């Protein structure tokens, strides 16, 4: 495995801009960087960027 920092979406999020990523509640986010406290990065269906922190639930 090599999916790093994994998290399940909450809520459904629509990328807003190039640079985000969009998510179905319970899809998976792989490879999260908690690179600031609101807004994080990360890969989701195919696709790398940035996504609100709090629409998602970190893996334990």
């Amino acid at each position: 495995g090599h999916m790093g920092i994994t998290a399940i979406a909450l809520y459904d999020y629509q990328a807003a801009g190039d640079d985000e990523i969009s998510f179905d509640p319970d899809d998976i986010i792989t490879n999260i960087e908690m690179i600031d406290d609101g807004w994080w990065r990360g890969v989701c269906k195919g696709r790398y960027g940035l996504f609100p922190a709090n629409y998602v639930e970190l893996r334990q």
